[PDB]
């Protein structure tokens, strides 16, 4: 490949036949914050098999994000990437099926008869693990992590995937679960970056196969309409039930992957911030309320732009031509792969959001209490001021209820308990790296803490 002059700067590597893989992989997001000040905000790196058009410019995405003339593409990379993945071969039609569902039962009606469900479940977990001694006024001390991603986890599970006759079963059953998904969760980085030893490889294939099995088709009663719905899809296109197996598996990975670590970092930010804590707190002071918690939305916003930081990701279909913020016009070649990281272009614009790496959780918040949503970069409007669920048909269905889940989760912790970090002074644990780009962010080290009854 050469570059041509209506090209953006392609940068082939010092050892050009290693390219910039390795230091991409370790860290991302430096990674592409040194490239930016060397090239600037437009730039094409080889990364895998393909090659890689970063646009870090936030106000470009308005354009590429909305394709006018439809030169961009999500659903066919999409595909290529659940088989070499997960293993799932998709039919005509499952994607078309799996928004036309969500939409159907993640949102509106649908989601207020589940986020009954939810609370059911989210209560009877919390209540039935937080742990017990005969003293009522005993600390219990835990990591915030784990808590709040076996939490978040066992009750997402069981509102989506139904529970059986013997309540007590199950939460054993997805407590089985959430162990496995956890080891399976810290390799995944490594696996989608093939830096794994034999025994690894290894271990994500047991895993994959007692997900396929756990999971199985050929097996309880009122699961969610969406994954009823789904599969009952499959069903009638005659997807062999091996195949379903595979796909629940997916659906686990997309809607327990990323609440269970939100909330995680949602409830740390409001124990290191007293402040916040008492917004919170004061407002949840007064079934189906969450429409009027302004102050929380703010919280989980400020969590998700400080700590969500996926990857947006478009095959060019046809060459695009895109007219730069500054005046430049840059060419994309048909297979190239368009890349946008909001994380660094848009939350951690100072110029979008003043002091970003500050956690103010009154940030989505008007004087006036209100739901602020004007953001600007250079005097600028910036539609997409936080990207923490992708955009166009790519753009997270189950959005609501994760924020659903991520609320309901807080709010019960917050009202019901004491909390308290164990070790307050030592700051916050920053990013794992090794997941920079992957959805919501994890801990570099673990938390601990201590709750009881109020
Ligand atoms: C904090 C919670 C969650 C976060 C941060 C999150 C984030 C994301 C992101 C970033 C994507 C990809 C966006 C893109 O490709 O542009 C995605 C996709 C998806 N998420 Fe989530 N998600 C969450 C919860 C859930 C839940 C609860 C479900 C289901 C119950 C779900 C189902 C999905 C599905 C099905 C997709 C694929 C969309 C498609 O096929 O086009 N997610 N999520
Ligand atoms: C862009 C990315 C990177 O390089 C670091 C961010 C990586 C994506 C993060 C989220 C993700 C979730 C899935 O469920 C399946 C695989 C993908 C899409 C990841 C695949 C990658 C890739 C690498 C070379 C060639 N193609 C894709």
């Amino acid at each position: 490949r050469q570059r041509r002059p209506w090209e953006p700067p392609l940068d082939k590597g010092t050892v050009p036949w290693l390219g910039h893989a390795m230091a991409f992989r370790k860290n991302m997001f430096e990674f592409l914050k040194r490239m930016r000040t060397k090239h600037g905000d437009v730039f094409t790196v080889q990364l895998g098999g393909q090659y890689f058009t970063f646009v870090m410019d936030p106000l470009s995405f308005g354009s590429i994000l909305k394709d006018t003339q439809r030169k961009l593409d999500f659903g066919q990379y999409a595909k290529k990437l659940v088989l070499k993945v997960f293993g799932y071969r998709s039919v005509q039609g499952d994607h078309e099926m799996i928004h036309s569902a969500s939409t159907k039962h993640l949102r509106g009606d649908g989601l207020k008869d589940l986020n009954e469900t939810m609370l059911d479940s989210l209560s009877f977990v919390m209540l039935t693990s937080k742990g017990w001694s005969l003293d009522a006024s005993c600390w219990h001390e835990d990591s915030l992590f784990r808590f709040c991603y076996y939490i978040l986890f066992t009750a997402g599970y069981l509102s989506l995937f139904g529970y059986t006759k013997d309540k007590e079963q199950d939460l054993l059953q997805a407590g089985e679960l959430f162990m496995e998904f956890r080891k399976f969760d810290l390799l995944f980085p490594r696996f989608v970056y093939s830096l794994l030893w034999p025994r690894e490889w290894l271990e994500v294939g047991r895993l994959q196969r007692l997900f396929h099995k756990m999971l199985s088709v050929s097996h309880k009663e009122g699961i969610s309409n969406w994954l009823g719905n789904m599969l009952q899809f499959l069903r009638e296109q005659g997807v062999p039930s091996a195949m379903q197996d595979k796909f629940n598996f997916m659906m686990l990975w997309a809607s327990q992957g990323n609440t269970g670590p939100t909330s995680f970092w949602a409830l740390l930010y409001l124990l290191k911030h007293p402040e916040a804590i008492r917004a919170v707190r004061e407002e949840a002071t007064q079934l189906g309320a969450l429409q009027h918690t302004p102050v929380l939305d703010s919280v989980v916003e400020e969590t998700l732009r400080l700590r969500a930081a996926p990857t947006l990701l478009r095959l060019v279909h046809e060459d695009y031509t895109l007219k730069m913020s500054s005046g430049q016009e840059y060419l994309f070649r048909h297979g190239d792969i368009l890349a946008l990281f909001p994380y660094l272009s848009v939350h951690m614009d100072p110029d979008i959001h003043p002091e970003p790496t500050v956690f103010k959780y009154d940030r989505f918040l008007n004087p006036n209490g209100s739901r602020k949503v004007d953001f600007f970069k250079t005097g600028k409007k910036i539609h997409h001021y936080t990207m923490p669920w992708g955009s166009g048909v790519s753009i997270c269905p189950g959005r609501f209820f994760a924020l659903s889940e991520v609320k309901l989760f807080i709010l019960l912790m917050v009202t019901h308990f004491d909390l308290e970090l164990v070790d307050p002074d030592t700051p916050l644990p920053h990013v794992d790296p090794q997941r920079w780009g992957f959805g919501t962010m994890q801990p570099s080290h673990d938390v601990r803490f201590r709750y009881r009854l109020h």
